[PDB]
């Protein structure tokens, strides 16, 4: 397990990424990948249970956690990084076969691939950022909530469990999901003018 | 224990008071007497335990009952009781303090005694009525009661206990206390008549 090979895995080897692409986008899908997981379970792992209202109506807390979480941060930000390491893995698994192909009997397609690949990175991020922005308006958590839905009676008051440590991680994600919107779009404006 | 000394006892010996008070308004507060006694205990008597709130939050239950229920309706019956028969009371021992003084050793006076207490019952009947008015509107109960008070979390469900026996109670008592009210009237009218 050498420097080399763990860099070759996450370039892609597809001979089209600048250093931008190749040194830090991996670094910082290494971050949040480490993140995610010292996050995942041990914070948002009893988000469920330790979760309570003030009421004694049967079936309130479901329906009340359901309504002020409908996707947990964390399957939100796995989805988002499944979505987002997609097209590179396409790149790879594109690059791979063209190698395939040509051993058993170029550039431009394959630039083109990755600069489209780097496009649909940029927009997942985009709409992932903008989906977390629409669920959970602001970066903070608040220890009360007040719920009125059924069979809730009135407004309930349910309680988050680890609302500022899960503020701190969210402002670590969100701020990991800016610098890749960054260097994706760094990344396309440099191959744009090199190509021109 | 013969039927003259009951109606003697009743009448209070005044020597002044017509059949509509000396046979109709002793008839009525014996019936008022024994609907308290047969629902003092039996109906309100569990008010306070059976009456429970959809909260979680402890003191929640008191605090509501005290917001709802001010006095209860028995107590305020009870209190309206004692006040309209005080007058009597006064009355027969005043009677009584005559008969005794002038036994050792006058009708206007007494006469003028008897009209003074029996507006003071009407008086004391009318408040009693006015109380129940402004404390509780309506001669109905509800099975619901929403009740947002400290230290209840926004508003809670609180549950009456038997509101329709104690529905039914209540018009019985009313009732009773508005026929005082009309016989009251009645003999005042009819002693101003006969004295003039
Ligand atoms: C996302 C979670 C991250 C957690 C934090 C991780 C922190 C860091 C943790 C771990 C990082 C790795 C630590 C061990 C590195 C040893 C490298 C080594 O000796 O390489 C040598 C041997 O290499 C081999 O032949 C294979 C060695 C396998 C290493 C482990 C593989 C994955 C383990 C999965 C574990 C799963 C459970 C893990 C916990 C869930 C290189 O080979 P060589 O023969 O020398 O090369 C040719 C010789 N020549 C060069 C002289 C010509
Ligand atoms: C608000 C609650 C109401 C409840 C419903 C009530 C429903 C009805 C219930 C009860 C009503 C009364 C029933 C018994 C009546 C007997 C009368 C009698 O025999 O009289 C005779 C005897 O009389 C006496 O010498 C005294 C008799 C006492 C009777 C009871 C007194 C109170 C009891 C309290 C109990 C406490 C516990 C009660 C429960 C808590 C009359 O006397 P005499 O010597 O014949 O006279 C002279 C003779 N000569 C005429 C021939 C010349
Ligand atoms: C420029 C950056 C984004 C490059 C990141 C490379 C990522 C997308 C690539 C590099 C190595 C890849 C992994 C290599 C091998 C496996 C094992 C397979 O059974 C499941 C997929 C999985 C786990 C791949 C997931 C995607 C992966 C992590
Ligand atoms: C015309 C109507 C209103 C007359 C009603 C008469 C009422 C006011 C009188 C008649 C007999 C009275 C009772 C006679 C004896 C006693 C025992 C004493 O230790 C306490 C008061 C008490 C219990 C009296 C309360 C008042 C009383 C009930």
């Amino acid at each position: 397990m050498n420097w080399t090979g763990l860099y070759t895995l996450l370039s892609g080897v597809n001979r089209h990424s600048t250093a931008i692409g190749r040194v830090w986008l991996s670094v910082i899908f290494i971050f949040r990948i480490m993140v995610l997981v010292v996050a995942a379970e041990s914070v948002w792992g009893d988000e469920k249970s330790s979760f309570i209202c003030n009421t004694l109506q049967p079936g309130c807390n479901s329906v009340c956690y359901d309504q002020f979480f409908p996707i947990s941060h964390v399957r939100l930000w796995s989805l988002q990084l499944i979505l987002v390491s997609t097209p590179a893995l396409l790149v790879a698994m594109h690059v791979a076969h063209q190698q395939h192909i040509e051993k058993k009997m170029i550039s431009g397609t394959l630039w083109w691939t990755y600069v489209i690949s780097v496009v649909f990175r940029l927009l997942f991020e985009a709409v992932f950022m903008y989906v977390f922005y629409l669920l959970y308006p602001g970066y903070a958590m608040v220890r009360l909530v007040k719920c009125d839905v059924y069979p809730c009676p009135n407004t309930v008051d349910c309680f988050v469990s680890r609302p500022t440590e899960k503020t701190v991680f969210t402002v670590f994600m969100l701020a990991a999901s800016g610098i890749c919107i960054i260097l994706n779009v760094a990344e396309v404006v440099y191959l744009i003018i090199r190509a021109c």
